[PDB]
DNA sequence: TAACCGCGTTC
DNA sequence: TCTAGAACGCGGTTA
């Protein structure tokens, strides 16, 4: 009977919408049609589609499912329109010769909730002979609304459950319509996604609502201009503690409406009225802020709600507003007897996010986490503003925010508006164009397009294609509760992913010679391949004819000469070329090249239409054999287990009464212990080579969806490379032009990077839980192929140069300056073709060794005729040459360090900085600052020994800081440097049984500040390591730095018990710090970045105060 | 020592 | 309910 609540919400939403200018519009009647050819003559209204929501409508007894669509018109007004559409799923049969039987069974069995029945045909990619036109026969079950559809699923669950079970026991001497139901299908499609897909409607497009439906107005090009408001709030706060919406009250609310700034103040907390002021952190971001000082907090909550009602925003944007700002304003509204939904139409949703019917809530944080590609350390509003808006916003320590309401109130106003300027323009520059454009192709509304996982976005895109090609959707994948290998229970199953190598360490610089030993057979091969490789660079890499180039031979001769010189002088000590090569969209292009897609992976049971590809399976299993497993369970059955507290009338249940999941949880725990006793090992690992069949004839709907999105991405990655090149030839004097070029660059890279995460997710999606297109084989094939390609490239670079570091699809290397480099073909059109020889020599080899010659495509669909061709879309790309590269080395002999290095441009600026602490969220501030100081110094010096000598100067300076027990440092700089901040992904309660510095810090912080400091997840534990108790585990000597900001009685009490020293009177933070700990951690960074690499390049220890690992001293001593 | 865990990276 | 993947570094505990 839940329809009541739903039908109620519909009326509430209807009146809220009408208050905000969204009245239900019904188009005039029209007999005939010009069928979208002359829309101007069909009566109705034109609007820009800005939102959509599933609703329930009435006849105008049960509700009628429909979708509301919210439009902005061309006359400055708004309106909504409603489409009704019967929900439906399918029933499949195990014998299509009796489909009519099931029809009469379900017609009567589901008669309580069924509206209509119908037999339809779709294409099943899991059905034999489906490539010849055979189709699966199905019964389409339609309903008046989604509640009825659900009742049908409930009534149908037994039939499917019993049929999977065996038959009952009647006349054992004897030797049906229910068992004809094999499965239900397409039952879990969100209703509004279903309407968007079946009706081809998309938010962000222009339509004309007519009686015969929405007609797309392909003439309108640009988006409408929705009213857009972004807001932030500031609240009071107990010292060292978190805001409490039950106690703490809202001090101010700053916001921005279409570029106008406003600030509301609670004068009961703000010491004085605020005057209108301007914060324009850069000319591109204006900000004139009008003030609304109000008497009490309630007055502030009521002006905000009224201002919102007046301006009518169809977009409201925040930064983490879903889990801080909105629930604060909501609780403060409740306390003061105010109802947020009746005032502004906003309320929490089933996930606790704050949503509205007429207005999308665009929480910019969600874009940052999903689409920005920023490291976690740079995902705060400050770091984002620096990266994406190009300026430093106002920063105020939060402990100073409550008092500065009284002492320095205008300052606290400026910070408040600073967060509002940054949020508004972050939205309009980055989030608004991306999300509203993405809605034009993905069938979600703006709120869901912003928030859903990128694997789900992929699934949305894939479902559109499958529907439009009349392909029946597979049900969501479900992996089994137990898997077995060679009789062992498996703990983990996966494939071998990317191939990573650390090959050299140390400093490499464009002005410092290096020794190269060049393989003469390599130059022989390159010389043999050269005429065709250059023909490949022209014809394939540049889509042009060799007949229209006019300097082919001159380039062939010039390249050949340098090659022949390298073959005669194999040994050389020259200046290096620090180059990088990476395959563009490697896994997508491997997939599209090999025509990889989950429906294409066949067993011997079905199906040269077949291309065999190899992958590497890796399993992790217990060493226990099934004999031991069966024993462990039986024991568990004889034991007794507690019960869920429904009633607690029965307070014990047997093992076999536990859910199958909870059963194996106990089996798993018990089995780990048995293996540790009888085997002394818990998990065993094994890799197996596997070969899968990839049909090259399968319906390529998945492969083609990937191609489309890759090409969609390539647009922006190419505009990015264009505008980057423009900025190369803008006169340094022309500031405005250079500023505009850079702005274009940062936008297009952001757009290409946001498309990147969806693109790569088309690969991850085949391994995602709940995937409608799951295939481990396809993922494992993708990876092994990529490992084979990059290792082929490494083999060649090895023989003509020195590869430095290698990761999945990319190689950093140095090559002799004398190696053939960059050339420019010339055409009769006067145009030039770029050529980088090191890129093309690889690409000609990739296309020689990894092209799919068995690619097949339907040429004549009516007669089912296929035409085979060759396909290869895999290409390395080149960037460089660079001024410097710095690769660290491990403290452990023979090992490398992967995924960490610094790279510098010729202009001296940082090109890349991968992996290091400096960039990761948290870590120990000292190591962060030391790293930031050291990397630029590697460019100084005139020789390899002087470069290291210069860096060494910075080290010994940093060492003096800690050898002096922090005496050379003021207190402010001391707390910052020696602190370490770590994050707790869950709450402390869920870490029970584990020891960590974050765990210890959380516990101590809870005892001192109360339990309410642990209640939530994501807690930031800021600690220092104390000297005492001496020789104790570091996890036991971890003090939260908040104690040092507490009252002396508190400080001594906790510091005494934390150090196990009840005589402690001396609370100076300097005396508590375990300086030998930090001295060793700083020293450990120094070895890996400076001293041990220097040794590997034959340079005596530049920092003698950091002693070499014993193994190195021995090797040094030969 | 080697296995193993939580976090946050590079792909 | 909703949910892209594997390989790796590093401080830290534990067999
Ligand atoms: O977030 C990510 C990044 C990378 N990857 C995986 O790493 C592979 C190589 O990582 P890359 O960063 O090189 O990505 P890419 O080749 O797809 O894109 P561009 O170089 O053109 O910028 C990708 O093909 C993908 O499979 C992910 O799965 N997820
Ligand atoms: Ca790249
Ligand atoms: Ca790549």
């Amino acid at each position: 009977a839940l329809s009541a609540q739903q039908l109620l919400n519909a009326s509430k939403i209807d009146d809220i919408d009408s208050m905000m200018g969204f009245e239900r519009y019904v188009p005039p009647q029209y007999n005939g049609r010009f069928d979208a050819k002359d829309i101007d003559q069909i009566p109705g209204r034109v609007g820009w589609l800005t939102n959509m929501h599933a609703t329930l409508v009435s006849q105008e007894n049960q509700g009628i499912s429909g979708v509301d669509f919210y439009f902005l018109d061309e006359e400055g007004g708004s309106f909504k329109s409603t489409v009704v559409y019967d929900p439906y799923f399918f029933i499949a049969c195990n014998d299509e010769s009796r489909v009519n039987d099931v029809e009469e069974l379900v017609k009567k069995y589901l008669e309580s909730c069924l509206k209509s029945l119908q037999i339809i045909r779709k294409e099943d990619l899991t059905m034999d002979n489906h490539l010849l036109g055979l189709q699966k026969t199905l019964i389409k079950l339609s309903f008046v609304n989604s509640n009825q559809l659900f009742e049908a699923r409930k009534l149908l669950r037994p039939i499917l459950q019993d049929n999977a079970n065996n038959n009952v026991q009647r006349n054992i001497y004897n030797v049906d319509a229910k068992h004809l139901i094999e499965d239900i299908r397409e039952y879990d499609v969100p209703y509004h996604v279903r309407v968007s897909i079946d009706k081809d409607i998309r938010v962000g497009k222009w339509y004309k609502v007519t009686q015969q439906g929405f007609i797309e107005d392909t003439r309108k090009i640009a988006f409408a201009d929705p009213v857009v408001m972004a807001f932030a709030i500031a609240t009071t706060k107990p010292p060292l503690k978190f805001p409490d919406s039950a106690v703490d009250q809202i001090m101010m609310i700053s916001y921005m409406i279409d570029g106008e700034g406003f600030l509301i103040t609670n004068r009961e907390i703000i010491s004085e009225d605020i005057e209108d002021f301007e914060y324009t952190p850069k000319p591109e971001y204006p900000g004139f802020f009008t003030i609304f000082n109000e008497n009490d907090e309630v007055a502030l909550l009521q002006r905000f709600f009224e201002h919102i009602r007046d301006v009518r925003p169809t977009v409201i944007s925040t930064f983490n507003g879903d889990f801080f700002d909105w629930p604060f304003i909501h609780n403060r509204s409740k306390i003061h007897g105010l109802d947020m939904f009746d005032e502004i139409g906003f309320a929490p949703d089933a996930e606790g996010e704050y949503k509205s019917s007429y207005c999308s809530h665009m929480d910019c944080f969600r874009w940052v986490k999903r689409d920005s590609y920023l490291p976690q350390g740079s995902q705060g509003l400050k770091a984002v503003t620096q990266s994406k808006l190009g300026y430093n916003p106002i920063e105020l320590d939060p402990e100073l925010m409550t008092p500065y309401a009284f002492e320095k109130p205008q300052h606290l106003s400026e910070y408040s508006v600073s967060d509002a300027v940054a949020t508004y323009y972050l939205y309009m520059k980055y989030v608004h164009p991306f999300i509203f454009s993405l809605c034009t192709i993905i069938p979600l509304n703006p709120d869901e397009t912003l928030r859903k996982g990128t694997g789900t976005l992929c699934e949305m895109l894939l479902m559109v294609q499958a529907y439009q090609h009349n392909i029946l959707l597979p049900n969501k994948h479900t992996d089994p509760i137990e898997r077995f290998y060679d009789g062992h229970l498996l703990e983990s199953e996966t494939y071998v992913g990317g191939h990573v190598e650390s090959l050299e360490a140390g400093v490499f610089r464009s002005d410092l010679k290096n020794e190269f030993k060049i393989d003469p057979s390599a130059i022989d091969e390159l010389l043999q391949e050269l005429p065709e490789a250059l023909k490949f660079s022209v014809e394939v890499e540049n889509k042009s004819s060799v007949d229209k180039v006019t300097n082919f031979e001159e380039i062939k001769n010039q390249i050949t000469q340098k090659l022949l010189e390298l073959k005669e002088n194999n040994i050389r000590n020259e200046l290096p070329l620090i180059y990088h090569v990476d395959v563009a969209s490697m896994y997508p292009n491997i997939m599209t090249t090999n025509r990889l897609q989950p429906d294409s992976i066949k067993a011997e049971r079905d199906c040269t239409c077949a291309r065999k590809l190899k992958w590497a399976w890796r399993g992790e299993f217990f060493p226990s054999k099934m004999d031991e497993y069966n024993m462990i369970k039986r024991a568990l059955q004889n034991e007794t287990f507690p019960n869920k507290n429904k009633f607690s009338k029965k307070k014990v249940l047997t093992f076999d009464e536990l859910s199958y999941a909870d059963q194996v949880i106990h089996i798993k725990k018990r089995l780990t212990e048995y293996s540790r006793k009888v085997y002394h090992r818990v998990k065993v690992s094994e890799i197996v080579e596997r070969e899968a069949i990839v049909c090259q004839r399968e319906n390529p709907f998945y492969v083609d969806t990937v191609k489309s999105f890759r090409d969609r991405r390539y647009e922006f990655k190419g505009l990015a490379k264009t505008w980057k090149g423009n900025l190369s030839k803008i006169d340094p004097s022309d500031k405005h032009a250079r500023d505009e070029a850079k702005k274009m660059i940062v936008l297009y890279d952001s757009l290409q990077l946001a498309h990147k995460v969806i693109l790569v997710s088309f690969y991850g999606y085949v391994m995602r839980k709940g995937s409608r297109w799951y295939s481990m084989e396809m993922a494992g094939i993708t990876c092994l192929t990529g490992a084979t390609i990059i290792q082929m490239a490494r083999a060649l670079v090895e023989r003509v140069g020195r590869p430095l570091e290698l990761d999945t699809d990319g190689i950093w290397c140095i090559l002799p300056k004398s190696f053939p480099e960059t050339y420019f073909f010339t055409l009769e059109n006067g145009k030039k073709l770029y050529l980088s020889y090191p890129c093309s020599m690889l690409n000609y080899r990739v296309h020689q060794k990894f092209t799919n010659h068995q690619y097949q495509e339907l040429k004549d669909p009516l007669n089912y005729i296929y035409e085979t061709h060759s396909e290869n879309t895999i290409f390395f790309e080149v960037d460089g040459p660079y001024k410097a590269m710095i690769l660290p080395s491990s403290k452990e002999e023979g090992k490398g360090i992967k995924k960490r290095y610094a790279v510098f441009n010729e202009d001296g600026s940082l090109a890349e900085l991968k992996g290091f602490e400096l960039k990761r969220r948290g870590e120990l501030q000292l190591i962060k600052n030391f790293q930031s100081d050291i990397f630029k110094v590697f460019l100084e010096g005139d020789t390899l020994e002087g470069c290291y000598s210069a860096v060494a100067s910075v080290c010994n300076r940093w060492l003096d800081v800690l050898d002096s027990h922090g005496l050379m440092l003021e207190d402010e700089d001391l707390v910052s440097l020696i602190c370490e901040n770590r994050s707790m992904s869950k709450t402390l309660k869920e870490y029970e049984g584990q020891k960590s510095t974050s765990i210890t810090t959380a516990r101590r912080l809870g005892d001192f500040l109360g339990e309410d400091m642990v209640k939530d997840k994501g807690l930031q534990c800021k600690y220092i390591i104390s000297s005492k108790p001496f020789n104790a585990p570091v996890t036991e000597r971890a003090i939260p730095v908040a104690i040092f900001s507490a009252d002396i009685p508190i400080k001594r009490s906790f510091l005494r018990r934390w150090t196990l020293d009840p005589s402690l009177e001396d609370l100076d933070i300097r005396t508590i710090i375990d300086w030998g700990y930090y001295r060793e951690r700083l020293g450990s960074a120094i070895q890996k970045i400076i001293t041990i690499p220097a040794a590997l390049q034959g340079v005596s220890n530049p920092v003698p105060r950091v002693e070499h690992p014993d193994w190195l001293k021995r090797k040094i001593a030969t």
